[PDB]
């Protein structure tokens, strides 16, 4: 009830040849759906939380009943992260404008940022996410475990900041095409990171 | 150096039709190799710890420095776990003998244990392992995150006990064949869990 699997900005094959259509379909119809379903299941008993946007719910995980924290952290996190991820994917964009300049300001150069992002994405051990976040006035690359989001805050996720964009580095995001070669997937991410959406999120939050 | 990739006890396709040969090859030659490589790299500056069997090293994670604990927990963990995993996989075995009796004693029935194992393997959120462990004289089903091992102890891994067998539920262990259908993979594991080795391990620290 509370959450719905969001309508994608695109068909499953829209990120070809970079992100494989089989994975995008499963990622949405199976993995994301499951996060929505399991978050919804957990929120049935929590009407005072079920109304929150998922992105707000995950900032309030410390307010949930103890026995709800993990399931919603994982599944509302998964829902939030995947919802962001899809909107954060698009071919044909160019990093530009204020976001490019902020990246250049905060990382020294786009290449420095990319290397830092790639390093975070590659070094995330196990499942998780690499993020470009905005922490007040400064962009940062952080990473989170599993479906943790920086929106969850430091205490829960070990990261914080508003996610400008993120890269799913769960193996389900890349295994079918890339298998263990997560760096290749990370490189491909640069071809599909939706800088227009990242720029819009930066514009909203900067 | 410190660690080597062990030979598989079997050919890449020896677990077919249950576990796919492609995954077995990548899982062994890439993922396990990488754990070996990265554990070896981290041990290069740790002479005090570099000569230890991997299963002993992962019991001493709390003794290494902080810039080494995680890398070795993850990679020596991965090496320990995959080493066990390969030996713990074999077609044609039959659960029997003291191990079957102890499973029946501690879980009520083989099916009860299998259901509890499957639950633990399915509910492991993110990457990790499901374990049959022996805790003193009681078999238990536990799961660990990432490449944590029960051998690592409760503080680090959230689990303890002597692993009798384990199931890798990292998505790289099953995604190529099963994609998101980890329960199908978990069910297939019953066809390839090496009960002989599980029995041998059970007899070894019973
Ligand atoms: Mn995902
Ligand atoms: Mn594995």
């Amino acid at each position: 009830m509370s959450y719905t699997l969001p309508s994608l900005p695109y068909a499953y094959d829209a990120l070809e040849p970079h992100f494989d259509k089989q994975t995008m379909e499963i990622h949405h119809t199976k993995h994301h759906q499951t996060y929505v379903n399991n978050a919804n299941a957990a929120l049935e008993n929590l009407p005072e939380f079920a109304s929150l946007p998922v992105e707000e719910l995950i900032t309030k995980l410390d307010q949930v009943p103890a026995d709800k924290k993990t399931v919603l952290r994982n599944n509302a996190g998964g829902h939030a992260n995947h919802s962001l991820f899809w909107k954060g994917l698009k071919k044909g964009t160019t990093l530009q404008g204020d976001l490019k300049a902020a990246i250049e300001r905060d990382f020294g150069s786009v290449d420095n940022f990319k290397a830092e992002f790639e390093k975070a994405a590659a070094t995330r051990f196990g499942s998780g996410w690499a993020w470009l976040v905005l922490k007040g006035d400064k962009l940062a690359v952080v990473s989170t475990a599993n479906q943790d989001s920086p929106l969850m805050g430091e205490a829960i996720s070990g990261a914080s900041g508003f996610p400008i964009l993120g890269l799913d580095v769960w193996e389900h995001a890349y295994y079918l095409k890339f298998q263990n070669r997560r760096p290749d997937y990370i490189k491909e991410f640069w071809n599909v990171v939706n800088w227009d959406e990242a720029a819009a999120r930066f514009a909203a939050k900067k």
